[PDB]
């Protein structure tokens, strides 16, 4: 198991464009596309990422390559961010993509806000950690999703997603 595996496990893959679980227009393995309610700046977004006229339909080359491209940006996003990094730097490997598995799905900033669990994170208090993380709406609205991450970050072994 790695994070490309652990990702491609949560978010699926579907070539078409789709909407993901908060109705936004996306495509490939969680590649978001645009927040607007509308299918063609949608379309636009897709072509301007891929490079050609795609008619709302990626191939599953396309959509690795979109997926290497964010799982990459999301790491560089984690480095680059004070509150982030040095958590990030703590942590073991396993724990490391649960946290890099967030960001890609929240974004660095959305992240970056749950101040206390990173500071429970930073000091190694697992179970301490996973009940913050469990107090959120991501939680909330994604459970399986979240239950797996939040394992995750209490066992540091990838069990929650062995059988997936
Ligand atoms: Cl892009
Ligand atoms: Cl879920």
């Amino acid at each position: 198991m790695n994070i490309f595996e652990m990702l491609r496990i949560d978010e699926g893959l579907r070539l078409k464009i789709y909407k993901d679980t908060e109705g936004y227009y996306t495509a490939g393995i969680g590649h978001l596309l645009t927040k607007s309610p509308s299918l063609n700046a949608a379309k636009s977004e897709l072509d301007k990422a891929i490079g050609r006229n795609t008619n709302g339909v990626a191939t599953k080359d396309e959509a690795e390559k979109l997926f290497n491209q964010d799982v990459d940006a999301a790491v560089r996003g984690i480095l680059r961010n004070a509150k982030l990094k040095p958590v990030y730097d703590s942590l073991d490997a396993v724990r490391r993509a649960a946290l890099i598995n967030m960001v890609f799905q929240m974004g660095e900033t959305g992240v970056a806000g749950f101040t206390n669990s990173l500071r429970m994170l930073q000091q190694k208090r697992w179970d301490e950690a996973a009940v913050n993380l469990a107090k959120s709406r991501w939680y909330n609205q994604t459970p399986n999703r979240a239950k797996r991450v939040i394992t995750t970050f209490r066992t540091g072994t990838w069990d929650a997603y062995k059988n997936l």
